[PDB]
């Protein structure tokens, strides 16, 4: 039912293990439309997500996700988020209504307004409110760093370059979800993300993702 351990180096588009969001907007606070053309693979082997504009105040963003669902285990990413007011660069697990389940999600999010910090959160049956902002001690937009979360039945443990930065024990998610990565500009969450100034193009880079099942 759920996928097994894998290593993803982003050398090319593998249309059997991953897919590109295309032609729709998540709406709400998401003020951009997902475009497959904004999901690119560099020559030096990176997944590079772009936030673009081709029309007056009309933003094109990007998301990449697995075709498989995954359960408990260690999730690791090597990435460099975009730095700009009003955006988010992330790594997260997601399952929800549209997949015929409750909304269960675990996140690693970079608020563009300040890439010196990272935000950790999780949703269980759509109940969030577990935000934890960590000062990284470096500017994540400057180099690649390894971010990870160890998802187990009774806990969630988040790591930065192999160092434990946060542990959560309350109302932990349990529904297996897809692995996702995206870059987007917000609307009406100025408080949280800063307002978006329309700066384009903007890019988030990913060197690899690794999943280790129990
Ligand atoms: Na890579």
């Amino acid at each position: 039912q759920t996928g097994g351990s894998f290593f993803e180096p982003f050398n090319s588009y593998n249309s059997g293990t991953w897919e590109k969001a295309d032609g729709y907007s998540n709406g709400g606070v998401f003020n951009c439309t997902w475009r497959a053309n904004n999901v690119n693979f560099t020559n030096d082997g990176k997944l590079k997500l772009g936030l673009t504009s081709s029309a007056y105040n009309k933003f094109d963003c990007a998301e990449y996700r697995s075709t498989n669902i995954y359960g408990y285990g260690l999730y690791e990413v090597s990435m460099k988020p975009a730095k700009n007011t009003g955006i988010v660069s992330s790594f997260f697990t997601y399952t929800g209504p549209a997949h015929g389940t409750q909304w269960d999600e675990i996140d690693i999010e970079f608020l563009g307004k300040d890439t010196t910090k990272v935000q950790f959160n999780y949703y269980t049956n759509g109940v969030g409110g577990h935000e934890k902002v960590i000062s990284l001690g470096f500017d994540a937009s400057k180099g690649f760093h390894t971010y990870a979360f160890d998802w187990q039945p009774g806990y969630i443990k988040w790591y930065v370059d192999g160092v434990l930065k946060h542990t959560a024990t309350a109302n932990i998610p349990s529904t297996p979800g897809k692995i996702m990565m995206n870059l987007w500009n917000g609307t009406g969450v100025d408080d949280w993300l800063g307002s978006y100034n329309g700066a384009n193009p903007l890019y988030a880079e990913y060197d690899w993702v690794k999943y280790t099942s129990n």
